[PDB]
């Protein structure tokens, strides 16, 4: 994961158009989210507690990724419990 | 919720066949689960932390209900994160 993000950011800085820069930054975001999906597969609640560890590894892009993963998983749970009611 | 469970247990003790007893005990279980679905709609993580409060209100039947709700929601999350990987 970490090595893949560095290559993506190596490509984003090399780029001179905002389309390519955003493309590679989104590749980096999606790679980080894959790391979080694996942690949440084993323990979703611990995932919601590891925001600090993700920020240490991935910086602000890690915050962005964590926020999206967390948000989409609570939207799934919301829909789930509305159905059960 | 609490009043509905008491009526269900009023019916279960009045019954003399194990089919009716189990039916009313399951009605009580399902009513308790409706209370938990509403708490988890607002905050699923707090739901996983309220086991003690459910036991105080509903006793062993509350433990049974909490265990089923918790188990089925982690099975949903497991399937969810497997898809995302």
């Amino acid at each position: 994961h970490k090595a893949r993000v560095e290559e993506y950011m190596r490509r984003a800085l090399q780029a001179t158009t905002e389309p390519e820069k955003k493309y590679w930054e989104e590749e980096a975001k999606k790679e980080i989210e894959q790391a979080m999906y694996a942690d949440a597969l084993i323990n979703p609640i611990r995932f919601t507690e590891k925001a600090a560890k993700y920020i240490k590894t991935y910086g602000f892009r890690g915050q962005e990724a964590y926020d999206q993963v967390k948000k989409e998983m609570f939207e799934k749970l919301y829909k789930y419990f509305m159905e059960k009611l």
